[PDB]
């Protein structure tokens, strides 16, 4: 294995926070103004709902939810979302190593660098945890995303 790979083009990648992982769910209308939470946690909500997609956009990525069909996006008070309607300004991300382990941030992307990053807090809850940005903190374990691809993660 190489640790600084992203599992790009790998449908069915979980994103794990510990041992949290990413869930998203359909949103009731898919108008250009819907969106639904993302939320850690140890439950899925429905089918596939912890199930991603992650493909190059331009000069970083997009991630896409299987079971929702929404891409995480940030929204109102950097809370990240799932929404059904791509727009380049909100659903771009950079996806950079941290240097440890299997460990990488999800950046705002900014020229020269240095974008706010998902964070899922409450730090130290056992139950669902949101996502919104905040600045980089190297060592923040409530920062640090890892990808699981199990060999059956495409199959349906």
């Amino acid at each position: 294995a190489q640790a600084r790979k992203i599992p790009l083009d790998l449908p069915g990648t979980r994103i794990l926070n510990g041992a949290n992982w990413a869930n998203n769910s359909a949103t009731e209308n898919l108008a250009t103004n819907s969106g639904t939470l993302i939320i850690f946690d140890q439950s899925t909500p429905g089918q596939d709902a912890d199930r991603w997609l992650i493909h190059n956009y331009l000069d970083g990525y997009k991630i896409f939810n299987m079971g929702s069909n929404n891409w995480a996006s940030v929204s109102r008070g950097n809370t990240v979302l799932g929404v059904s309607e791509f727009d380049g300004q909100t659903c771009k991300w950079s996806i950079e190593y941290s240097g440890n382990g299997e460990e990488f941030w999800i950046r705002v992307p900014r020229e020269g660098g240095g974008g706010a990053v998902w964070t899922i807090k409450p730090a130290s809850s056992q139950g669902p945890t949101t996502v919104f940005l905040d600045l980089l903190k190297e060592t923040d374990p409530n920062q640090r995303i890892k990808f699981a691809v199990d060999p059956n993660s495409s199959v349906d």
